[PDB]
């Protein structure tokens, strides 16, 4: 049966980690990684984390099985976390939040609930997006689409372009917004923007879809969320998918959830046992530990405290490394302005350079980028900054 | 988008457990779950397991991301503990696991590699099983059909209607054996019968899909093993879906495998990239927490011994419980010869009872047992036991 099975192609961002791992040079970097790195270059395990596993360690009693929601206290902290804590979708009991196996099985749990108990059939995401997308989208059997977004001339969000392409895209079709923190651009829609994207989604008859993986790497985790919360003050239903594998160093851990809002009550919960359903016959409950982790930590306030800053250190080391870059890159000879890495948030940049100057990189010197030119300033520490910008500078 | 969505029906394991919980009688037992239970009524987590929690808290140093297949020696171990330490078939290097949220996400894991890289569509599911074995495969988009496999009047395997139902039953057509402890019947085939049932599945050209859930619960860890060792020896291609979370307790951390064997090495890894693309479009990458606790159990011969133990006593346990049923029945005025719940194995066994049986049951006295009869055994104590068969004896 086995015989005549083809090879399958190399992911994009997983592939290239081998070809780092394996090339043995010297002074190598890595950008092409998707996971926030200290000044070390190391990724280590939040001190609040470890708190909180040591709290679990003593007080866990068993290990039965969850609801297939999860744990419910997870639950409210990420509704409250998404949507701010009076939000009218709290208060009238809209919305619905199921434990899923990160943000990728978020994702993957909303496409298999709208391929099998709506009439969705095509979901918009941008020119670029997260690889990863299309795939979880196309295994549920719905057709991907793509606005556009980004001017590779200019190095923004061309408005203009993306409303445009957004035309028609017919009633009942998802468009997917990604909260903040764009991967792969980190170009984001201003509140100007959001609010223009609220009041067309309305008219046109949307669905929208927030992938929400790096809450409060961009300004702060509340002002990373005025964007979905200006769709959610418009809309009657809107499914947000979040990660806690970014904010809360929690990667291998799989932790995130899938929100459901509905315009009432009745509804969201007729419409969540569906979305349970799907749940049951994929991987048929959540893991505890990681949201465990991350349920604790956010109703305690002294472990809360300390995330917080734990973030915060997060961002700003990351808002410390792309300054520093258009400065080492201005310092060094670089011949072209580099000051829109200072526009952008999250981890990510394209860094605007040709598919044979990435190649460059690699082959002559250790530095390791995305084929798309994507650098994750995350692997760039004070240390690397010098000869990574050296290299950047040969091949302009 | 959501208006108009439909209920969803209650799930037959899952929903009854609201019921019981909800009904707040006095000395109600509760036989409907799926859970060991211990002799005080709970499900502890297990010593080795909270040992090697402790090791993990004190040596992990990153959260970050694992393979799509997971932990490397989780893999190599239970390849060993399904095949043996010396099988051909991992010293040829013919198997491939990848680690998967639970058993039941093995099994759906394996469901869309199969249903998107090969030719299956159907798969042959034995009449009774797991409720939820339908549904993962028909999430995926596959036929299911039943084989017959239990004696109502006899209470066995009769394996003459097995073997004459899985005629025909196409070439490249998928079978589902359960490896031991067949949930709901505990009814097991003999040696000689897996042995018959390989030859022929040869024969016919069958692709044999195996659910271990429950090895070491049935007679011994690797004795639990020699049916699919029986089919091992003979195909070429098998593909083993089995649960960590009965025999270490570790429920809700989700841990299990995805095994494929293929004719040769290269075709392994052919197939096995598809299937890690499967992954890679689901959750994207597996739960490290319990799979870290099974690795280092099942690696240092210390805590490996005590976890023996301690499966060991879960066994016997139930081979406890099962002898003094039928005891405590037989005294207490049992019109019916229940000795066959003896030769049965692991957690459950129909108590050949009927639904209006196990509605007075329910209704009139505190016992609560799925619809189909299956009770769980692992529920019953030395101290409900009386009680218990007073109730049946009163419907009987
Ligand atoms: C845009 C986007 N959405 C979802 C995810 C998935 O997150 P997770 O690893 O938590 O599944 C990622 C992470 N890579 C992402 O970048
Ligand atoms: C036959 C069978 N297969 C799979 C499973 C599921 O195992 P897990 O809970 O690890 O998904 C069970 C028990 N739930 C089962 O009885
Ligand atoms: O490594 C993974 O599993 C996903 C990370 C990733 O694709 C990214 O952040 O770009
Ligand atoms: O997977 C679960 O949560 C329950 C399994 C079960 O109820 C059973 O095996 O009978």
């Amino acid at each position: 049966m086995f015989e005549n099975i083809t090879a399958a192609p190399a992911d994009p961002i997983l592939g290239l980690a081998d070809l780092f791992r394996a090339d043995e040079r010297p002074g190598k970097i890595n950008l092409g990684i998707g996971v926030y790195k200290d000044e070390t270059g190391k990724t280590p395990v939040l001190t609040s984390v470890k708190k909180a596993e040591q709290y679990l360690l003593e007080n866990e009693t068993t290990k039965n099985y969850l609801g297939i929601d999860g744990i419910p206290e997870f639950g409210r902290c990420t509704q409250e976390l998404l949507f701010g804590k009076g939000s009218a979708l709290i208060n009238d009991k809209r919305a619905r939040t199921a434990q899923t196996p990160g943000g990728t099985g978020a994702l993957r749990v909303a496409a298999d609930f709208l391929a099998k108990n709506t009439s969705v059939k095509r979901v918009w995401v941008s020119n670029p997006s997260w690889p990863n997308h299309k795939s979880v989208f196309n295994s549920a059997g719905l057709e991907v689409r793509e606005y556009a977004y980004y001017d590779a001339e200019n190095h923004t969000l061309d408005f203009d372009a993306l409303i445009n392409s957004l035309n028609e895209a017919q009633a009942g079709d998802v468009v997917l917004f990604h909260g903040c923190c764009h991967n792969p651009t980190g170009i984001d829609p201003t509140l100007e923007q959001w609010q223009t994207l609220a009041q067309l989604s309305v008219e046109k008859g949307w669905l929208p879809l927030f992938d929400f993986a790096y809450q409060g790497f961009a300004r702060g985790l509340e002002e990373d969320a005025e964007g979905l919360r200006a769709f959610a003050a418009m809309h009657k239903e809107l499914i947000v998918a979040s990660s806690y594998s970014h904010n809360f160093g929690l990667y291998n851990e799989r932790v995130g959830a899938c929100t459901l809002v509905a315009a009432d009550s009745e509804t969201v919960d007729r419409a969540f046992s569906q979305m349970k359903a799907a749940i049951r016959a994929n991987y048929s409950n959540p893991p505890a530990h990681g949201a465990s982790v991350v349920a604790t930590i956010l109703s305690n306030d002294a472990l809360r405290a300390i995330w917080e800053q734990e973030l915060t250190d997060m961002r700003q080391r990351i808002q410390r490394m792309r300054q520093l870059f258009v400065n080492t890159l201005q310092e060094k000879g670089a011949n072209r302005d580099f000051s829109f890495i200072i526009k952008q948030n999250g981890m990510f940049s394209f860094s605007g350079l040709t598919k044979e100057q990435v190649l460059r990189l690699r082959e002559e010197f250790g530095v390791y980028a995305v084929a798309s030119g994507r650098v994750n300033v995350a692997g760039m520490t004070p240390d690397n900054m010098a000869p990574l910008c050296e290299a950047i500078v040969a091949v302009l």
